[PDB]
C-alpha cells in the first residue's frame, strides 16, 4: 500500500537539545534520504555544548523509520502516518546503569521532514565507554516491532562496538504513535538496523550520519 | 566544617519537564528541618495544567539533606554545603514506563534552592501512570553505596493502586557533591516515606511531606 | 497447642548446580521464631570445595525467622503445621542469574527444608567465580501480594574486597500449602546475613540471620 | 582451524530433566538435521510430569547452534567445537517475573548429536499465559552474538504470541563454551532464528519441533 505523500528523495531537517551527566548541547541537522530504499544521510553540527564531553555515538539513533524499507506483505506504518506525521519516544538502557531517554516530533512540509528531537542521560559512570569515549560505533540490530497497548513498540538489542573489539551492550524500547487517527497498526515484523558515522572532525563537532533500514518477517520467508 | 545548615531551613524548588509528550512547569515553596530529616513543601502547577498523568511520579523529584544522619555514619549531604550538590535519577516501572531527573541544589542563606528537570517515556497509555490510578508511594529503603567514586543509591519502590494493587517501579540515584575532597560514606540504609497531605482535584495544587532517617541496618536500628 | 515452638531445629539439604559444578550441601541448626533470629552449620557433602563464593548460596539456606509486630500479618507462622514453599530469582549486575527453591516442612520442633539451587552466566572474571565477596549487606525486603501470591522484592549488596560492591537484584514468591492462609499488607522486612566461621575450603560453614518486619516509617 | 567432524545429515538425541514452578518433567528427543543448511527437526515425548501444567513453548529454545547456516566469513564457533562437543548456559527473563535459567552438554558419536539437557523456571504467575497454556508460538527472533568476558555470548529479544495476538516478552542471555581448546572466537555477527511446533497432540506430551537458523553479518552485507 502507498497513499505516501512522501517522495523518493526526501530532504530531511533536525534539531536535537538536550542534557547528558549535567552537559547541556544543541545539535542542527540536515540531509537527505531515500525512503522507499530504506537509506538516509545527514550532516550534523554541534551549535552548543562543543565538544561534547561523551561518546557521539549515543545520539546517533536519536538523530525516523519513514526511512526502512517495507515490503508489500508488511504495514508500513510510518510512511501511512504522513502528510500529518507521528511522534516517537525511546529509552536507552545501558548495561552499567547509563540511562537515556529520546523523542522526536516528525512534521512534513512539502519535501522535508522536520525533527524537533530531545535527548536525556543520565547515571553514566566517569571511568564507563560513554564519558571516556570508547565506542567505535554500533552494531547492525535488528529490531522488533509489535503492538502493546494499542501503541507500536520496538524493542532492539544494541550494542557498541568498543576499542580492543569488546561490547557495551544498550537496550532499546521504542513507541511510535501516529498523529492521526484510525492508522491501521501492523502485525509483528522485523527491522534490520545498520547506522554508521561516514566522516567526522576530531572533536565531533561535525559528524556525516549513515543509516540503511530493511522490514521483513524473518526466517524462513525472509 | 563550621555548620553552615541550619535546624530550620527554607525550600525554593523549580521543575520544568516532559511527561509523554506533555510539557509542565511546577513551582515549589516549602520548609524542612534538616537534622530531623522531615520536610514539607507546597507545589504549584504553572505550565501544563491540569496533568494528565499520576502526580505521585514526580514526588520524589521533589534533598537527602532532609535525612536524620547517625554519628556513625557519614552525612555527604550536609558536608556538600554551602556550596552544594547535585543528583541524577532514573525511574523504571515494570510496564516499560521510564523517568529520568535531574536536580541542581545550591544554597543562600537559610534557602536551598532545586533546579529540577523530569522526563519521562513509554508509559502505556491504560496505564495507572496515565489513567491517574495510583494512591501514594509506599516506604522504602534506600541502599547508598559507592559505584566509580560516586555515592549512590537503588530503592525497590512500590506505588499503591486503587484496588489495593502495587505498581513496581526501580530507581537509581547518582548523589554528586560540588566541592571537591568531600568525604563519601560507607554502605548505609535510608528509610523514606512521602506523602501528599492535601490537593485539589486537578492537582494544579499539592502540599507534599517526606521523612527520611539513614541508618545501619539491622541490628543497628 | 501452636505449632510454633520458642526454639526450633532445622534440617536442610541443598542439591544445586552452578555454572556446571554440582554440589550437595546439609544443614543443621537452631533458630528463635518469635525472635527471627536462627544460625546453622553447613557441611558440603558433594562438589567440595566449590568453585564460587559462598555467599551466593547463604540466603537459600525461611521467613519464620522473622520477628513480626502485632499490626503485621506472619503470613509464615501462620503456614504452619502444614508449611509453605518459596521460589527465589537472584539477577546480578554482570549477568549471573540464579533461581532457587525450598519445600519447607515441619514435625516437632524440628523445620525440614528441601532445597534447590541453580546459578548461570557467571563470568570466569567476576566476583563470585573469583571469590572477592566478603558478606551480604543489610537489606530490606519489600513484601506485597502479586496475582495472590505474597512476593518479595529486595535491593541486594556483596560487600566485595576493596571495599566495592556487588549488586543483586532478588524476587521470592511464597505459597502456604493450606488453602486459606490470610495474605498481609504490605510491609518491610529488614536481613542481616552472616557467615560467623568457616573453614579454608568453606566445606563447613556456619551461618547466622536476623531478620525483623516492620512497617517503615514514620510508624516504625 | 580443525575439520569440524560434522556430517550433511546428522541425527539427534536428547534428554532434558527440569522444573518449572515446582513441577517435575522428563522429555525425551528423537529428531534429525543439516548441519551446514541450519534445519532440524525433533519428535519430542514427555515421560514424566504429563501433561505439563504450563506452556510447552516456553522450553522449544532449549530443544545447538550447530544447526545453524554460517557463511566462509563468519567464524564458526559451534561446528569447529567438534567432534569433543560443547556446552551452553541460558537465562529467559519474562517481562512479568518469570525466570528460567537451562543448560545442555552436547557431545558427539558417529552421526548422532547427544544433548543433556537441564531446564528450571520459577515466579511464573498463577494467571500468566505460561501457566494458563495461552501461548502460540515464538515470532521469529535475531540472536546477537559477540564475545563478552572472553565467552561467545547470544542476548535475544523474544517474544511469544499470544492467543488475542498480543505479545509476551522475553530476555535470552545465553553463554556457549567449546570443550576443546583452541577454538577460534568470533567477531560480532547475528544469527535470525525460527522455531515452529509442527505438531502436537492435546496435552502436549507429543510434539513435533522444527528451527530454521541462518548467521548473517547485518545490513547491508548480508
Amino acid at each position: 500500500h502507498h497513499m505516501s505523500a512522501i517522495k523518493p528523495d526526501m530532504k530531511i531537517n533536525l534539531r536535537m537539545e538536550g542534557n547528558v551527566n549535567g552537559h547541556h548541547f544543541v545539535i542542527d541537522g540536515d540531509g537527505t534520504g531515500k525512503p522507499f530504499e530504506g537509506k538516509q544521510s545527514m550532516d550534523l553540527e554541534v551549535k552548543e555544548g562543543g565538544p561534547l564531553p561523551f561518546a557521539f555515538d549515543i545520539l546517533t539513533t536519536a538523530f525516523n523509520r519513514v526511512f526502512a524499507e517495507y515490503p508489500d506483505h508488511i504495514q508500513d506504518y510510518f510512511k501511512q502516518s504522513f502528510p500529518k506525521g507521528y511522534s516517537w519516544e525511546r529509552s536507552l538502557t545501558f548495561e552499567d546503569g547509563g540511562i537515556c531517554i529520546a523523542r522526536n516530533d516528525i512534521t512534513m512540509e512539502g519535501d522535508t521532514f522536520y525533527n524537533k528531537v530531545r535527548f536525556h542521560g543520565v547515571n553514566f559512570p566517569a571511568n564507563g565507554p560513554v564519558m571516556q569515549k570508547k565506542t567505535l560505533k554500533w552494531e547492525p540490530s535488528t529490531e522488533k516491532m509489535y503492538v502493546r497497548d494499542g501503541v507500536l513498540t520496538g524493542d532492539i538489542t544494541m550494542a557498541l562496538l568498543l576499542e580492543g573489539n569488546a561490547h557495551y551492550r544498550c537496550d532499546s524500547r521504542t513507541t511510535y504513535k501516529a498523529k492521526e487517527k484510525g492508522v491501521k497498526l501492523p502485525g509483528y515484523h522485523l527491522v534490520d538496523h545498520c547506522i554508521e558515522i561516514l566522516s567526522h572532525d576530531k572533536d565531533y563537532n561535525k559528524v556525516k550520519l549513515y543509516e540503511h533500514a530493511v522490514a521483513h518477517s524473518g526466517l524462513p520467508d525472509n
